[PDB]
């Protein structure tokens, strides 16, 4: 079977340009749409994202990946450090909103069944939970190593932010104060734990037991806030990136379990809708 890959250029309401791709296998259409969101420090063409896109397409999904309008990608698919420094949670949400609206627009030329499922990794999981609350057209959510709070900054980092106007985060990237200001001035709207408790759609929480970036405790906090609609799946010995190396030359047991658990979870939702 041939996995087709098509480039998309879309804009958010501020006119910020978003570059995206859609992977699909024609023989599976009409199929559900899966929008994948990565964290602040991630890129659609890096790590396991291309392989994940290929696998979801091979499993009967219309998989969309995108880069944030302010994630620094300008000419090479980092050349825009001014914009990356100002990639607030509000801009990331605005970008995800434009991708969802592009998929639901007449401009999306990929024959689908109208079902929108979100998949978020790390920071992208947080952005996906907020978005799922804001838009009831998201009928299922899967989270891979997702954060449980946007309040990631330490006592020290916040202190340098208020003194210098920016901080560096590891290859160091400058994050301007506006990113912290945007979370704090919108902490209720962006309260991940509160948002996930409001959801009434199936939620899959995939997390590794050897994850040192976002501990297993955070995955259990997400599950604890909505025990009715969530399912917690533990990947034994998996780190924050499902044990994949960079450059990615092959997949791991860990990443294949996350993909299969997600595919089956999404597939049971489609099958249950047909049963009604």
């Amino acid at each position: 079977m041939k996995v087709k890959s098509k480039p998309l250029t879309l804009y958010n309401v501020s006119g910020d340009r978003i570059t995206a791709d859609v992977h699909f296998v024609e023989s599976f259409l009409p199929a559900p749409v899966v929008i994948y969101s990565h964290g602040f420090l991630g890129f659609k063409d890096w790590g396991f994202i291309p392989y994940v896109a290929e696998r979801f397409a091979e499993n009967g999904f219309v998989f969309v990946r995108f880069n944030f309008s302010h994630n620094g990608i300008g000419e090479n698919p980092i050349t825009e450090f001014d914009k990356l420094a100002k990639n607030t949670i509000s801009k990331q949400i605005e970008d995800l909103t434009a991708v969802i609206e592009y998929v639901f627009s007449d401009e999306f030329g990929v024959l689908n069944d109208g079902q929108l499922f979100l998949l978020g990794h790390s920071g992208g999981g947080g952005i996906s939970i907020i978005k799922a609350v804001e838009d009831e057209r998201v009928r299922a959510l899967a989270l891979w190593a997702s954060i449980s709070t946007f309040r990631r900054y330490s006592k020290h980092q916040i202190e340098e932010l208020e003194k210098n106007g920016y901080i560096f985060v590891r290859i160091q990237v400058k994050i301007e104060k506006i990113v912290y200001d945007d979370f704090v001035e919108n902490s209720e709207r962006y309260d991940i734990i509160k948002a996930i408790s409001k959801l009434k759609i199936p939620i899959l929480i995939v997390h590794g037991t050897a994850d040192a970036i976002v501990p297993l405790a955070e995955a259990e906090k997400l599950r604890n806030s909505n025990p009715e609609y969530t399912k917690l799946v533990l990947i034994s010995g998996a780190n924050h990136l499902f044990n994949v190396k960079h450059p990615m030359e092959h997949s791991t047991d860990q990443l294949d379990k996350a993909i299969d658990e997600t595919v089956l979870f999404f597939k049971k939702i489609i099958e249950n809708k047909k049963a009604d």
